[PDB]
């Protein structure tokens, strides 16, 4: 059992961190958020088909998950999906270290 396979293997230095690229192939099919959804970091947002398998799309870090690119489109590598929007990239309280 072995159809056969291969690729190239280049790298490339970019990736903001309010981006949600593709870290495997696949194909968009929907997403569980609704517009500017916000969600934890770890919950999903959408989700992918690659291999014949349904794999869940979760944020790496908690923010506002977005669809930019219209659903049906096809998932590669190190590709772009939606963006992530920081809700909270900064907001000093009114309160410093005490005792621990």
């Amino acid at each position: 059992g072995s159809s056969g396979s291969s690729g190239t293997c280049v790298f490339e230095k970019e990736n903001d961190p309010t981006v949600l690229r593709s870290p495997s192939a696949g194909k968009l099919t929907q997403y569980t958020v609704e517009d500017g959804g916000h969600v934890e970091a770890g919950s999903s947002y959408a989700e992918m088909e690659v291999m014949k398998m349904i794999m869940t799309l979760n944020v790496q870090e908690r923010g506002r998950v977005k669809y930019i690119k219209r659903p049906g489109a096809v998932l590669e590598a190190g590709c772009v999906v939606a963006r992530l929007e920081l809700d909270d990239p900064s907001k000093v309280h009114p309160s410093g270290p005490s005792s621990g």
